[PDB]
């Protein structure tokens, strides 16, 4: 599917109506598996952090850590298919521009690659951008082959429009997810009992980002 068709016929109407959009089979099995291989190699060669401190504990031997991260620009050797994914995300957003709300998107973060180690940790309920830091759209790509949430957990639960009625999104292989980054979409990751990977980029709105500059 050409990016403009996906954008105009699906992403733009889904985002403006619901603030959330799920695209399955985004890149196809071959590219999806190559991204998986690159992320696993990052993991196996120690490129991730040790994980978010979950419980601090007076005996630090008992510390519990959760999601581990690494920031990826997309041009590093061994990361060029992650770079292909990132360019594919940009292609979609570029073909949306002027139609995602009244936002004018003019940049994005590097990719945050996340690894949940499977030790029963998740991610607490939160809003990505609660305080106007410039980020207007969250984009997540999942790469977990044959993920079964009834067995392994790890559901992303989003509370669309902030209301208590929630949407449960499995972190399925080759699934792409967009949602508004602000308080319209509080969300959380339920405990994961197997290794769970995801790649996130955030897109900036020009006006909000130009003002966040003075909030820094
Ligand atoms: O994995 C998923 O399906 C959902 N993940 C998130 O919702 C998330 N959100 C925010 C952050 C995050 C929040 C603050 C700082 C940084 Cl570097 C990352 C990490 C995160 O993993
Ligand atoms: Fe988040």
């Amino acid at each position: 599917l050409p990016a403009l068709k996906l954008a105009l016929e699906y992403i733009v109407p889904c985002m403006n109506k619901h603030g959330i959009c799920v695209v399955d089979d985004f890149l196809g099995k071959e590219t999806g598996q190559q991204i998986g291989d690159e992320v696993r190699a990052l993991h196996d060669t120690g490129k991730f952090t040790d994980g978010m401190l979950v419980a601090q504990k007076s005996d630090s031997s008992k510390d519990i850590r959760g999601d581990k991260i690494t920031w990826i620009e997309g041009k590093e050797p061994g990361c060029e298919t992650i770079g292909l994914l990132m360019s594919s995300m940009d292609d979609l957003i570029r073909h949306c521009n002027g139609k995602l709300g009244s936002y004018k998107i003019n940049g994005r973060t590097k990719a945050m690659v996340a690894c949940y180690p499977g030790n029963g940790t998740g991610y607490v309920r939160h809003v990505d951008n609660p305080n106007g830091d410039g980020r207007c759209v969250t984009c997540i790509y999942y790469l977990n082959k044959d993920w079964d949430a009834k067995v392994s957990g790890g559901i992303l639960r989003i509370f669309p429009e902030g209301k208590a009625q929630f949407a449960d999104i499995e972190p399925k292989f080759d699934r792409l997810l967009f949602f508004w980054s602000d308080r319209r979409n509080p969300h959380e990751v339920q405990p994961a009992y197997a290794t769970r990977y995801a790649i996130t980029v955030w897109y900036f709105d020009a006006d909000e980002r130009a003002r966040a500059k003075v909030k820094y």
